[PDB]
């Protein structure tokens, strides 16, 4: 057979071979002796030039001008700029291409069918924390679009020799406060205790509710971060109700419309964009299963099961499973009523299978992280459960980066 | 450099040092992770595996370095050097079978690993004799519904000849009859073995739940057909605690999960027929066997009976029917007093096993994709647990189909 990984779908009996993994220049955490695929956190001079050349070759292939004179001239341009300055700069169209390719390359993203549809806001002229705030408000307005959500990324200036980084300190643009209590419990979102306490240390007067929207801590090169409160009318939220269980609304639960990740590094051609927040829309299990039911998050499973009058004293009643299903249904029904874009985990995984087929023909494979792609409820009820996946790192890439404090 | 292993729910960390004892490569390389793949793509070698195993055994009985230990190593060496192979003592076999189960990265039920009845069937010389041993295993393991884990070990592979083999993938399998119009009646997973049975002279049924005969093979002989006596195969009719129409679906499952096509490897010796059995985790039946689209595929039928909106994915009709089916399985097994474990209890016990193994051995090989159950993944503690997958020996392994 072919000397490439053989990939099988066990539902359909079909086979493909991944030839794209051959383009991986970056090693993951696995070896012949042990598989570390389940680990969440996995572990320039002429080094820049080779990454830059590779990226420029990718750009010129995507516009089908590979080997051309415009291609050879751009390469020369890039080496001359690196030769004299130690760094280089992307053309506008190269940035747009690179940002889409970073998304298309993200092995943990189930929403990649959408990858070609991304509004890239070029904010590489930004020179203050105040201006970052203006750019971020504009992004939120555009992406929210009164509930008809639109994928977007805003790109701030790249890391530069000596000079400090542009950083957004918050992990997302919208986050609920988590307030550590006297008894050691948490009011609000326990995921956000640290960022909440940083906001207070930097002068934010804290609230005391379960769904208090945090301010943003924004850092321009070589300055302490500055605190910015989002105007409330800019942050679209959806109160949660259930279509048949009338008491569910009385629980006072809610979630924000716009998932906007702000702490990842965008790498393109060896250039590093340390502030490049990106947004799309939610898959309903992110809110209904993880955010609301993780024991270390809002942890509402027992409260909902009690309201549903389930037997919470024994595992074999399946009280957890029944409650989780209703909470996910409430999320879907409430977003739908509110006319805010959301996708259920069946529709999302079906579209991801279509994406895998598109990419098989386009590039000879698709890097995918099975543990992350399979949804956290109803795993084998979705087609992705039955699909083998090959995980590898391609650049352009979204990467984790250390916290700025 | 050893792997740092994190639990994300609790924030706790351990370090796997056991993985350094692995001698067999898995599918992954630094370039690409192949962890989600279901299947894998001389005398001095045997001697080193033999020694390492004999060393494991004597260490387990705390007699590591005794004259009994040195003499046994000499026996193994003398036998390999003269004949190119050797034979296990019954007590070593018992230790090796338990160790293979303990080492199985895909097994969520390993809290039980020390509790395994081992039937030595190495004095078997005919398919006829294999059938008698298999019947006694079933009878013992079933135990009127009070299920007991067991393994029966038939004669090892030998350089000269064909293997002892059980052709069926489990001791209990429902037939799948392929229609002229492509479709399947019964279990679509068993179409191929069904056809093999018919071709070897079995008079087929035409039901959805027809229990298959066994195809048993002695070395270099055609396999022989053996019908299991109906009273040996305990089955559970499926009903629902509150939905009365559910019983009307005529659904049922067998009590005893007994895997019969894996190879047991101990000290470099290979046991090509070594069927093993325990009890079911309820999602195996309620989620996979009954709801996989390529298995009995009953989700739509159940959803319709529940009057659910089948027109749209966002009604979560599939999720709702699946939960009720898993509940019907749990309820019916409990009613019939047949051992079963739900996915919550099983995964909680596996967390305890991880902790026991950390203290005992400094790690535990586990395959996250197989450990996390197929419904309600993140509702179980194993979802939030990082896991390191690697191959230790003694081991259970896949082998080629004998046809
Ligand atoms: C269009 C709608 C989209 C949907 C429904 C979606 C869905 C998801 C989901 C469910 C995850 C896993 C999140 C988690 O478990 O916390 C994810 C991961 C990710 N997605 Fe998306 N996605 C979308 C658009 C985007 C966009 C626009 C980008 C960036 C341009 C993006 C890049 C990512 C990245 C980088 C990750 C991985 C995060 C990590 O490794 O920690 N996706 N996607
Ligand atoms: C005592 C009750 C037991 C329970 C509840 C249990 C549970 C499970 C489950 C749910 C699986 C995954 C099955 C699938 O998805 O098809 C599994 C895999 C496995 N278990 Fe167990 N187990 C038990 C006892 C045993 C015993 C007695 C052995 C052998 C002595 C064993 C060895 C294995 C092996 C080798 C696999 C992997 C099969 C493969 O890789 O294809 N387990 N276990
Ligand atoms: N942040 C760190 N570690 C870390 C700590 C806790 C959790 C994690 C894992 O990150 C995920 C949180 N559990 C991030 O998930 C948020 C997310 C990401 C991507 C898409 C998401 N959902 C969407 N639907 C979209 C967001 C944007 C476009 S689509 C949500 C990582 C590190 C610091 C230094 C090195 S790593
Ligand atoms: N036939 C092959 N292997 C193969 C083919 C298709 C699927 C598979 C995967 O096997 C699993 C079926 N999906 C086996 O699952 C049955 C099983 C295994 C272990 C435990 C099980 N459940 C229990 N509760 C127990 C059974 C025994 C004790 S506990 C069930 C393996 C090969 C082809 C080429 C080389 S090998
Ligand atoms: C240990 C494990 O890797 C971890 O809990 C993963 C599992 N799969 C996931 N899948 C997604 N989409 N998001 C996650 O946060 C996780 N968490
Ligand atoms: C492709 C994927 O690895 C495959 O569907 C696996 C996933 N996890 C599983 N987990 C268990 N316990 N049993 C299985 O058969 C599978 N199948
Ligand atoms: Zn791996």
């Amino acid at each position: 057979g072919p000397k490439f990984p053989r990939v099988k779908n066990w539902e359909l009996g079909s086979i493909t071979y991944d030839t794209l993994c051959a383009q991986s220049q970056q090693d993951g955490p696995c070896t012949p002796r042990r598989c570390l695929g389940s680990l969440v956190l996995p572990r320039p001079a002429e080094q820049l030039l080779s990454q830059a050349r590779d990226f420029i070759n990718q750009y010129y292939s995507s516009i089908k001008r590979s080997g051309s004179q415009a291609h050879e001239e751009r390469l020369q341009e890039v080496e001359a700029e690196v030769a004299s300055t130690g760094t280089y700069h992307l053309r506008e169209s190269e940035l747009v291409f690179g940002a889409k390719q970073a998304w298309r390359n993200a092995p943990r993203c189930v929403g990649r069918i959408q990858w070609g549809k991304l509004q890239v806001f070029d904010a590489r002229d930004c020179s203050s924390a105040q201006e970052m705030f203006t750019y971020i408000c504009n992004h939120i307005k555009y992406a929210t679009n009164r509930g008809n959500l639109r994928s977007a990324i805003t790109v701030f200036p790249q890391r530069a020799p000596g000079r400090g980084d542009f950083r957004i300190w918050n992990s997302q643009l919208v986050r609920y406060a988590g307030y550590r209590q006297q008894d050691g419990s948490v009011r609000g979102d326990p995921a956000n205790v640290e960022i909440t306490e940083l906001c207070i240390q930097h002068g934010w007067t804290p609230g005391n509710g379960r769904f208090d929207v945090l301010p943003l801590l924004l850092q321009a090169p070589d300055e302490a971060p500055e605190l910015f409160v989002l105007p409330p009318e800019l942050v679209l939220e959806v109160p949660l109700e259930h279509p048949t269980l009338e008491w569910f609304a009385a629980l006072g639960l809610r979630w924000y419309a716009l998932p906007a990740v702000s702490n990842m590094l965008l790498e393109i051609g060896g250039l590093e964009f340390s502030a490049a927040p990106f947004s799309g829309w939610y898959m309903s299990t992110e809110i209904g299963t993880r955010n609301l039911c993780d024991p270390h998050r809002y942890n509402i499973l027992e409260d909902v099961a009690v309201c549903m009058d389930l037997d919470t004293r024994t595992t074999s009643s399946l009280w957890k499973d029944k409650a989780a299903v209703e909470i996910n249904l409430a999320v879907l029904h409430s977003f739908q009523l509110a006319k805010v874009t959301i996708v259920d985990h069946h529709a999302a995984t079906v579209s991801f299978m279509k994406h895998l087929d598109n990419e098989q023909k386009a590039r000879g494979g698709c890097p995918a992280d099975w543990a992350w792609i399979v949804p956290p409820i109803s795993g084998s009820l979705t087609p992705v459960f039955h699909q083998e996946m090959v995980n590898y790192i391609l650049s352009p890439a979204f990467r984790y980066q250390p916290d700025p404090w």
